């Protein structure tokens, strides 16, 4: 079966807030647990944006049919930096998930199916598990961000873990780190540094190195990428160059290997999401009347927002965070369902009569209460 999906979301209601305004004038001791007006907000949650690291998974499906899959992993695992080549997107944040809210993604066309959950409020920690039919990845991640100066170090702290079901083989890497530059003067945007790496459990590993650009051709977003197999294996060295804005090809033959799909109509005005993005907050077919209640989907500050109502949403948005605010204080907490923590900084997804996906063939929430 297939859904049809909006590829779009209404404009923008607000004009974007400055950052380094909160930055400055919230210096004194520091940060984190201080809370932002909705409008700082875009219209989907942070298990939803990190939900876009798959936008691509094709690549990981083509990559378990190649005799060199680590430079497919490669691509996906670099592909994810394309949400913000409109520098509109870099302007907002995702809403804060409440602890226990939840994010499933169905996508039957690319066939693969996600579950997330926020298993940590302080610091937040939030836990995602995908499956395909030949693949697999989990994710313990807790994104940070540390005022540099004059820009903002973005680090989302976590390895991605990817399982070929085909084989068994694995890998693994943690995104690379992007830095929010012009917080001063200037239109705000987001480029990738230094470098990062993917590591087979065959020996095979792979380099990404990022261009510089400190005052000058503006922002990065060059990069080549060094596959190094084990010497020992019939695999051989191979070269990958391009653009995370635009594509990544075989540099030796240059042939392309990933390119970026469509951004809505009129980005600027949205944004700057991508089809991708614009889908993640629909209820179709696929959720109508599947969804626990703590989907983001179901989110009223999110949706009020999404829809335009600025004080509608910001109303929900102090509910919904007071709320979470006296369960906690009453000791009330709401502990994470569908992950278990399996040591530190790593969470795993509970299978079972009681895991996620059995639970929603029968529509089976009825120990799940409704956190708002
Ligand atoms: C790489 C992936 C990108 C992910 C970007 C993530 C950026 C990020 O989490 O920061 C946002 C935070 C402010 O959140 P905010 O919306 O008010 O969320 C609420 C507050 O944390 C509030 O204190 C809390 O209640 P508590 O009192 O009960 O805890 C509520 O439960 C929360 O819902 O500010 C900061 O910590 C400063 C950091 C600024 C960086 C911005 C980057 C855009």
């Amino acid at each position: 079966k297939s859904v049809t999906r909006r590829n779009d979301i209404p404009e923008a209601a607000a004009s974007p807030p400055s950052l380094l305004s909160f930055l400055r004038k919230n210096v004194g001791k520091d940060l984190s647990s201080i809370a932002m007006p909705v409008t700082s907000n875009e219209p989907i949650s942070i298990l939803q944006l990190i939900s876009e690291t798959f936008e691509y998974a094709p690549l990981l499906t083509k990559a378990t049919q190649r005799p060199d899959p680590i430079t497919f992993v490669s691509a996906f695992a670099i592909s994810f930096l394309s949400i913000y080549r409109d520098k509109t997107r870099t302007l907002r944040k995702p809403f804060n998930p409440l602890l226990a809210e939840t994010f499933e993604l169905i996508r039957e066309d690319m066939g693969f199916r996600l579950i997330s959950e926020k298993v940590s409020h302080r610091p937040p920690v939030f836990a995602f598990f995908a499956e395909h039919l030949d693949w697999e990845c989990s994710y313990t991640v807790t994104p940070s961000q540390k005022f540099w100066g004059k820009s903002i170090e973005l680090n989302n702290e976590g390895i991605l873990r990817l399982k070929f079901k085909t084989t068994g083989e694995l890998f693994e890497w943690t995104q690379p780190t992007t830095i929010l530059k012009n917080l001063i003067a200037g239109e705000r945007y987001m480029e990738p540094v230094n470098e990062f790496e993917v590591h087979s459990s065959k020996g095979d590993k792979s380099h990404i190195l990022f261009d510089k650009a400190g005052m000058f051709s503006g922002r990065s977003e060059g990069f080549k990428v060094s596959i190094i197999p084990p010497p020992s294996s019939n695999r051989k060295k191979e070269t990958l160059a391009g653009k995370w804005t635009q594509s990544l090809a075989n540099e030796t033959t240059h042939e392309t290997i990933w390119e970026v799909g469509d951004l809505v109509s009129n980005p600027k005005k949205k944004y700057g999401f991508t089809k991708f993005t614009a889908n993640l907050n629909e209820i179709t077919e696929i959720e109508k009347g599947n969804l626990p209640p703590t989907d983001s989907r179901l989110r009223p500050d999110i949706r009020a927002y999404e829809e335009g109502n600025v004080d509608k949403a910001e109303e929900w948005k102090l509910k919904l965070e007071q709320l979470q605010r006296e369960r906690r204080n009453k000791g009330q907490d709401v502990e994470p369902k569908y992950f278990e923590k399996v040591s530190k900084n790593e969470w795993k997804y509970i299978t079972g009569p009681k895991s996620y996906w059995e639970r929603r063939k029968k529509h089976d929430w009825s120990d799940i209460s409704q956190l708002w």
